[PDB]
DNA sequence: TGTCAATAGGTGTCAATAC
DNA sequence: GTATTGACACCTATTGACA
């Protein structure tokens, strides 16, 4: 029923999150800190970047140099695709 | 040179230092590695590496800094391996 | 006076997987 | 949501073995 996704998070996950965000400690100093694998720990980390840039959570960063033609195209193109997932929850539960 | 520190990316402060003392200061390659406390295969590798990034990515292209959906994301991957390719031939040619 | 080459930990990410 | 391991890529290195 719709759960905004920071809300969802534990505490102990906002936690850690802040050690690795707010506090630039490590993810796999963190890691070892907390008796973790480290790849929980990125994991933890994406859920919170992610749902702080309003981005659903399968998507991946890049970070690619391009030639100004094709760089403008994935500016757009990222535009798009934000655009389409604002509609998305705008009117996927309306248009059912 | 220093206009490609930010090309240089995922790479060490000092390894790129060190790399300016073999391309900007000119010293020689198996003397800092004595000198810095390296092996001379290391510090070989590390010049090799900035200067392979120089020769690969054209200084008139942008940065691009992007959240994408997966498959598409790839894409944009995809993207810069052909556009970084096809670079390499009309530097090689 | 360096290069090629295999090799390897540390880190971070994507993937598949479980409860 | 909680969590694992497998794989890889891009780092940091080593030595062996040539030029």
């Amino acid at each position: 029923d719709l759960r905004p996704r920071l809300g969802r998070l534990t505490e102990e996950t906002i936690d850690i999150a802040r050690e690795v965000l707010v506090e630039g400690k490590s993810q796999s100093d963190v890691a070892r800190e907390r008796g973790l694998s480290r790849q929980r720990v990125s994991s933890m980390v994406k859920s919170v970047v992610s749902a702080a840039n309003e981005i659903p959570r399968e998507w991946q960063r890049v970070e690619v140099w391009l030639p100004p033609n094709l760089a403008e195209k994935v500016r757009q193109m990222e535009a798009d695709a934000k655009a389409d997932v604002a509609r998305k929850n705008q009117l996927t539960d309306a248009a059912l």
